[PDB]
């Protein structure tokens, strides 16, 4: 590949405290550095937007468990190529929906708050799919569905396609179903009900697992970031 793809790597901008146990959600790390690094290892220009041009990390996602090895090596080198990309991290209506080719939402639960009401990261998508990119999304990250019609057709863009996501049980087991229903917070099964989507469960919740319906690509959850990004490839490619 070149830098004329350009992929644009969507991350929420909501941080605040959300967890049970005070923490904060924000960006799941390795949802935007795993992909990050597979399209560069591929050789696209990735340019990375919030709907405000702010962020903060999901308390979370930056445990050992979550952020180790040659991730956190790349993680924590202010010269590596994903530091000087968070550097370059715009605001999405400071950017011209035209230039980018595919669109990858990265999450974390923040996306709950933003995505569906990401007006101008929405734009970024719609444009890319209608000129015959892919769009895609991880984790909480097709919450960027949420609200979004298809310019093309009039319905929502994935009316009658299947989508994947965090799963209803995974949200138990990190004790936020509650907080999640007391604020309208859709789970993306729910974000599929209401778009007229299929949405595709994994066997577990920690599976490594996608679903590719024509250019659209989504992913489960943090282990299936890398997956998501090579399989939007797969899509993107003839090859």
């Amino acid at each position: 590949g070149s830098h004329m793809v350009k992929v644009l790597l969507a991350l929420t901008s909501y941080n605040e405290t959300f967890y049970s146990d005070g923490k904060k959600t924000g960006v799941f790390v390795v949802e935007a550095l795993h992909p990050f690094e597979v399209f560069r290892k591929k050789g696209y220009e990735i340019q990375l937007a919030s709907e405000t041009g702010t962020f903060g990390w999901d308390d979370h996602s930056v445990v050992p468990d979550f952020l180790n090895g040659e991730d956190k090596e790349i993680f924590d080198n202010v010269n590596s190529e994903f530091n000087v990309a968070l550097k370059n991290l715009k605001k999405a209506s400071d950017l011209d929906p035209n230039d980018y080719d595919i669109f990858f939402g990265s999450a974390g639960h923040g996306t709950l708050f933003d995505y569906p009401n990401a007006k101008d990261l929405q734009k970024i998508a719609t444009t890319v799919y209608d000129k015959g990119g892919v769009v895609s999304a991880v984790c909480h990250g097709p919450a960027i569905f949420e609200n979004l019609n298809d310019p093309k057709t009039g319905e929502p863009l994935i009316k009658g396609k299947k989508i994947t996501g965090f799963t209803d049980i995974g949200e138990d087991i990190l004790g936020v179903t509650d907080i999640m229903k007391k604020g309208n917070l859709l789970t993306i099964k729910q974000v599929a009900e209401k778009e007229g989507a299929t949405y595709i469960e994994p066997e577990g919740p920690w599976d490594n697992f996608t679903v590719t319906d024509g250019r659209i690509v989504t992913g489960v959850n943090p282990q299936s970031a890398v997956k998501t990004a090579e399989d939007v490839i797969a899509a993107f490619e003839c090859n």
